């Protein structure tokens, strides 16, 4: 239940999303990540941005300590925040994430976003920065060579941003993945074909339609999990709309994340491996595509490097 990455490492095809908004107590992250591992998740997705790396790292170390899993059975991802794009800041930012989680290495480190922000400890300084992401990428390469990250990749990059890295003079390591918003309303078919042509894995976030956080998501936007085609497919397969949306991705060759802080829904989500969709089903889902990205905020849209500009 793994995909082989372009550097020889393996990535579990279903990942646990760990972001929760700051009104959720930090202690929840520890509890739900343990539940995710007990359920059968082996891919755990975190980031400096999420302010949960201590808890998530502790959940992983607990499950190693109690004997359920070994470190090498867990694929752990963190991400370089956008205030740390300057090359000399990359490795220290990774080392801080590692110290927070109390781990020797991350399976995957990503550039969280191509939209550089003014350097500082403040996450949302209130202001943009201009940085050659090719130099950021060089510093990511050195973190791989150092054994700080097994694999390195990008997140929120469009085709052109991804091409910039791929065409870089003296490239040593291709991004193994690009983790992007991806679900039946914004299925990224063209970007997905581009990544397949390069042996780069596309990892889908907001695959269940996002947490609909009012800071970036319009509450008027359609609720993906109430979609009538999804609901009709869930009735046909006697599963749930969430399960259909996750299975859709696996059948497209997409690595899919699923966040849930709910005990029942965490266990429910690993049922994605227990059924499959037919071609007529996949076509019905493909027909939902309507260029809708839930994250739709002035914070992003006015950035010189906004990925949805193309
Ligand atoms: N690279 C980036 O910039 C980026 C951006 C967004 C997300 N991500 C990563 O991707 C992860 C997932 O994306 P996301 O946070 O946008 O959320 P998501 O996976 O789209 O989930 C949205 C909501 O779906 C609900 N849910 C989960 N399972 C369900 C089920 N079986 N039935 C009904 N509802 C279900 C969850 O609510 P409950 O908790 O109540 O179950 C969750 O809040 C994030 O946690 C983060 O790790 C990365
Ligand atoms: C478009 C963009 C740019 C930088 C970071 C993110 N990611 C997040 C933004 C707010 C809250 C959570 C996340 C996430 O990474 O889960 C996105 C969606």
């Amino acid at each position: 239940q793994c995909v082989k990455l372009n550097d020889g490492h393996f990535m579990p095809v279903l990942g646990f999303g760990t972001y929760a908004p700051p009104e959720v107590p930090r202690s929840k992250a520890l509890e739900v990540t343990k539940l995710a591992i007990e359920a059968g998740f082996r891919h755990i997705d975190s980031a400096h941005l999420y302010n949960n790396e201590e808890q998530v790292g502790l959940a992983i170390r607990s499950k190693i300590a109690d004997g359920s899993v070994k470190r090498e059975d867990i694929f752990y991802t963190s991400k370089l925040w956008s205030t740390f794009h300057r090359p000399e800041l990359v490795r220290p930012a990774l080392e801080n994430s590692l110290k927070k989680a109390q781990l020797d290495y991350v399976d995957l480190y990503l550039i969280h976003s191509p939209m550089s922000l003014k350097p500082g400890e403040e996450l949302s300084p209130t202001i943009f920065d201009i940085v050659d992401l090719c130099t950021t990428w060089e510093a990511m390469e050195k973190c791989k060579d150092a054994g700080l990250a097994k694999s390195i990749g990008v997140s929120n990059f469009n085709r052109r941003q991804l091409e910039m890295i791929l065409n870089k003079p003296g490239l040593k390591y291709k991004p193994v993945c690009n983790q992007v918003e991806c679900h039946p309303y914004f299925n990224r078919s063209k970007l997905l074909d581009f990544c397949k042509s390069k042996d780069i894995v596309l990892v889908a976030y907001s695959a269940l339609g996002s947490q609909r956080d009012k800071r970036w998501v319009d509450p008027n936007s359609p609720v993906l999990l109430e979609d009538p085609v999804l609901c009709a497919l869930a009735k046909k397969h006697k599963r749930t709309p969430a399960l259909i949306a996750l299975r859709y991705q696996l059948q497209r060759g997409v690595v899919v994340l699923a966040k849930s802080y709910n005990e029942q829904r965490i266990r429910q989500n690993v049922q994605v491996f227990e059924f499959q969709l037919t071609a007529e089903d996949m076509k019905a889902i493909d027909g939902l595509d309507r260029n809708l990205h839930y994250f739709n905020s002035d914070s992003f849209a006015s950035h010189p490097n906004y990925p949805y500009s193309d």
